[PDB]
């Protein structure tokens, strides 16, 4: 089964771009990363930074996750992200999203050895 670390990379990393280039970024990426295959994932964040910089957050500022776990971490630095959220017209299989650019700190939950991100908790 795909590991939690690999799923995080597939759902949230986009080291190939510095930001969203058009309003269709979310439509394109949600589909290409297979986040709309079985249902429309409602919200999703993409991070436009290197993988090592994001992995690095695992040893930055500890903070409790939204759900209360204590293995979340907030990045020291803000990062270029893209926020994707369904539009009112989104209807499976035609999942549709609003793209929004931002430069925010990220909050992830980490696990394993190597200790790496396994969930994207929030942008703040």
């Amino acid at each position: 089964k795909e590991t939690a670390a690999a799923k995080f990379e597939r759902q949230h990393m986009d080291s190939s771009t510095s930001a969203a280039s058009s309003s269709n970024y979310c439509n394109q990426m949600m589909k290409s990363r297979n986040l709309t295959k079985d249902r429309c994932k409602p919200v999703n964040t993409f991070v436009h930074e290197s993988l090592a910089d994001v992995q690095a957050v695992c040893s930055q500022k500890n903070v409790a996750c939204k759900n209360g776990q204590t293995n979340c971490y907030q990045s020291y630095s803000t990062m270029s992200i893209t926020d994707c959220r369904e539009t009112g017209s989104s209807k499976y299989p035609n999942c549709a999203y609003k793209t929004t650019q931002a430069n925010k700190h990220i909050i992830v939950a980490c696990e394993g050895n190597p200790y790496v991100p396994v969930h994207f908790d929030a942008s703040v």
